[PDB]
């Protein structure tokens, strides 16, 4: 099954470090988070695994030469960051989406920069009609908390996020 | 509202004509079709969603030519779910860019059928769908012809090579 939920709330395998609410409206603190593959609380997120969407050969193989598996024992830090993208961003062309997201943003070869200590999950969801476009997950040991928090200084930088409208980080720890 | 339903039974906008199971496991025959906006003998359904390989210079062709849907004229129909091999969907984007367009040409040889020839493509692979889109067409009784061609210079390209199931539900307005 590729849906996932994840639950805000007093249950759940991840306790909530903190929420920062980068832009537009927020999601309520809560003391944690609850992750279901599938479909007293206050909130609830839900998004599919897909296809790539973006990615080509030679990106999706250096990718898989490198990329970190989930659930590593030493991945006890984890970052939810739900993201929406504007109208523009939608309306746009494969071409011209492709041509921000890699040639302009570099989305690809900078994460890379990254791994392995950064593993991820990528997750869509403006097409069940959330209010997010996607939830990203990201879990990486205490040691590349620092190297994380300069990837999000240099995407929040881009020229693919002068197309984000929302955005929130959850800051989780596993329990 | 993106969803989209299509219920094949004793109810509906649309009479159905025939069948075709093209490959793969087909459809029951029914006596009509109900098309709801939002989530009897099957349901099928899915969404409309964002580009995934037009260009801007394809999009501004479509744009210049494809007609509406819901046009007087347009009586006929055809609702053809479609689902392709996990080796498909395990390509990159360029790969599968590559054998959609410059490969087989989807959009050179569809735009040839406009403007006769209107579309809706709804998507259901990620919805955990039997089939993984719901294509559906709708024309005048004369370009029923040109219909039928188009169809078979699809199933002639490499992309129909990836084609799993296919099944064609002809329809008429009621
Ligand atoms: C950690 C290293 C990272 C790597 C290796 C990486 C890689 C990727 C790749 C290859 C894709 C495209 C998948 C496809 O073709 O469909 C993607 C999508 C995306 N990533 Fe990352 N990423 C990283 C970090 C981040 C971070 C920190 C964020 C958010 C703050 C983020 C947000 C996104 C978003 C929103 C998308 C969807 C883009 C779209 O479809 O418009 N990524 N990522
Ligand atoms: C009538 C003229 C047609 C035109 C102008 C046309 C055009 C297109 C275009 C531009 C796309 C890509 C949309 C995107 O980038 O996301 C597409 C997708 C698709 N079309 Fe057509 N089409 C036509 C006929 C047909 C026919 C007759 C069929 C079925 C027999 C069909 C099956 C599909 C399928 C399954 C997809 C999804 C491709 C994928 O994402 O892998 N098309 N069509």
């Amino acid at each position: 099954n590729n849906r996932y939920s994840f639950i805000g709330g007093r249950t759940g395998q991840w306790q909530v470090v903190k929420i920062r609410n980068v832009l537009g409206p927020g999601l309520q603190l809560v003391e944690k988070v609850n992750i279901l593959n599938g479909a007293d609380s206050a909130w609830r997120l839900q998004g599919f695994a897909s296809n790539i969407r973006y990615a080509i050969r030679t990106e999706l193989e250096a990718l898989q030469a490198v990329q970190p598996m989930l659930n590593r024992a030493e991945a006890i830090l984890a970052v939810l960051i739900p993201i929406k993208k504007s109208a523009q961003w939608w309306e746009m062309a494969q071409d011209e989406r492709r041509d921000i997201f890699e040639r302009e943003s570099h989305h690809t070869a900078v994460g890379l920069e990254y791994l392995p200590g950064v593993a991820r999950r990528l997750l869509h969801c403006r097409d069940l009609g959330e209010e997010f476009d996607f939830l990203t997950w990201f879990e990486f040991a205490p040691e590349h908390s620092s190297a994380f928090n300069e990837l999000l200084l240099r995407m929040r930088a881009s020229k693919e996020w002068e197309y984000v409208e929302r955005e929130v980080e959850v800051w989780l720890k596993r329990l």
